[PDB]
């Protein structure tokens, strides 16, 4: 549609062609602004009712971006997150499209997750996840990161709070690309010189020192995610406040083994926490080490 040139006239030409491939007509989307499912730094996430080509009314989550005041920053956000339109994996949150509107902000359309984020699903005292069920979640997250890493994409915010569960209990890595924001305002430290939002208790040791993220720092973060699942959503490093983490990790200290974490899986965690990033296993090694531990549960 030609609405891109008008409603997003601050976009680089090549990005105009990119976002044009994923535009949703306003007649296809019903945004339930009175049914807010959550908030965030960049804006709110509402309920949605998308209508596909055949006519299926699909439940979706619509992310508002009205809090980004600078209209040039909106173009940068779409510039950094448009690549996600090329991602199609069962364990990675797909992108349904973008609804554009001048005198307003572009609406990002994501599919709805019935059981919310993975952390609040396993912390909830009403659900009963067996040890095997929790390792199944970790295996799916490793499958999603194996795909993302294969696309040379760095997540730099991988945590149980950023993974989701659909109706069939399929885990989907999220909080990346156009769906990236800050939804838990207690775990992130804002850099006063660069503005980057850092999950310090999830970043690799080398990431805390130089502020860079590779495909090995998400392996470290994936280690926290496996620790969270075993502890059913306990806060990592509870006795170490955010200024001693870096010194805590330089001595070689790591997270203790959870009371119900099988020894082979903890071994996978320490591998993710190698001080040398090049010694950590790839997400393809993780998808074979964890799947083997998950298959012993027959
Ligand atoms: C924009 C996409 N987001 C936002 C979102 C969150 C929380 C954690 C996340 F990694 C993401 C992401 N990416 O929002 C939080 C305020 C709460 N989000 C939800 O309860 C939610 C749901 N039940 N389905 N569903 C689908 C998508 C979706 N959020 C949800």
């Amino acid at each position: 549609q030609n609405t891109v040139h008008i409603d997003l006239s601050a976009l680089n030409p090549e990005l105009v062609q990119a976002v044009q491939h994923v535009v949703i007509g306003p007649s296809s989307l019903i945004v339930h602004f009175n049914e807010v499912i959550g908030r965030g730094h960049f804006g709110c996430v509402y309920h949605g009712t998308l209508l596909d080509n055949d006519g299926k009314k699909i439940h979706c989550a619509v992310k508002s971006l009205n809090r980004i005041t600078d209209i040039g920053e909106v173009s940068q956000f779409l510039t950094e997150g448009i690549i996600m339109k090329d991602f199609s994996h069962p364990n990675v949150l797909s992108l349904l499209g973008i609804c554009l509107r001048s005198e307003g902000s572009p609406l990002v359309v994501l599919p709805y997750m019935k059981h919310g984020d993975l952390r609040n699903f396993i912390r909830n005292e009403t659900h009963n996840p067996t040890v095997k069920d929790l390792i199944g979640f970790g295996l799916q997250v490793a499958k999603g990161m194996k795909y993302l890493a294969s696309k040379k994409f760095v997540h730099r915010d991988l945590a149980a709070r950023n993974c989701m569960l659909d109706e069939k209990f399929t885990v989907k890595v999220a909080d990346f690309g156009l769906a990236r924001d800050m939804y838990d305002k207690e775990y992130y430290s804002v850099h006063n010189k660069t503005g980057a939002k850092l999950p310090v208790k999830w970043m690799a040791l080398e990431s805390l020192q130089t502020q860079k993220f590779t495909t090995k720092s998400d392996v470290w973060s994936f280690g926290v995610l496996l620790w969270e699942l075993m502890t059913r959503g306990a806060p990592p490093y509870p006795d170490v406040n955010t200024f001693d983490i870096t010194v805590y990790l330089l001595q070689g200290r790591r997270l203790l083994q959870p009371e119900y974490c099988p020894d082979p899986l903890y071994e996978v965690m320490l591998k993710c926490w190698h001080p040398k990033a090049e010694m950590r296993p790839s997400f393809s090694e993780l998808v074979s080490r964890i799947s083997a531990i998950f298959s012993t549960f027959i």
